[PDB]
């Protein structure tokens, strides 16, 4: 575990992160998709080996010694909020059993279903508690990587309220 666990925020491509290992956005058939999946398929293509798995869930492959976490959020386009909810909950209880399963000291982590799988909503606050839900248990140092400097501000005084 890291000495004193942490949440850290950094607005950045999580393709250039300087953690121990990564969550993809991943879609469910493990295609390259786009936005955080794209970054990750081009940086470490080799982990979409028999990457596909199911809403709710994570995958772990291994870019050389580098684990890859494929995290399927709901598409909120196609769920229900009542079910989409549950689903974007269970994909970071599945993160965490895999950081925790992994060993690793430190994982940079996005915000899922917050884009492309948005629904067109703001999900910061929806997706960054179902985060801490799952995380707060681990003994991980966690950087959540986002791409727009509001949510950044937003992410960052989230963490600093909780101390
Ligand atoms: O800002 C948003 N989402 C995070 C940034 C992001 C990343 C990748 N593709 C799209 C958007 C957002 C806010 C309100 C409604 C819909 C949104 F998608
Ligand atoms: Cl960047
Ligand atoms: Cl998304
Ligand atoms: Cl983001």
């Amino acid at each position: 575990g890291a000495m004193a666990p942490s949440y850290r925020v950094k607005r950045m491509d999580i393709a250039k992160n300087d953690e121990e290992c990564v969550v993809n956005a991943a879609n469910p058939r493990g295609l390259p998709g786009d936005g955080v999946c794209k970054a990750v398929y081009k940086k470490w293509p080799e982990s979409f080996k028999n990457s596909a798995t199911p809403v709710g869930t994570a995958k772990t492959v291994m870019c050389g010694t580098y684990p890859v976490i494929h995290a399927v959020g709901p598409n909120f386009s196609n769920y229900t909020e009542s079910e989409g909810d549950r689903e974007l909950a269970a994909a970071y209880r599945e993160v965490a059993k895999e950081v925790t399963r992994l060993g690793v000291n430190s994982v940079a982590i996005p915000l899922l279903s917050t884009g492309v799988y948005s629904g067109g909503k703001d999900r910061l606050t929806q997706s960054l508690n179902h985060l801490f839900t799952a995380m707060d248990s681990t003994d991980a140092d966690v950087v959540i990587y986002c791409r727009d400097k509001e949510w950044e501000k937003k992410i960052s005084e989230a963490i600093q309220m909780r101390t």
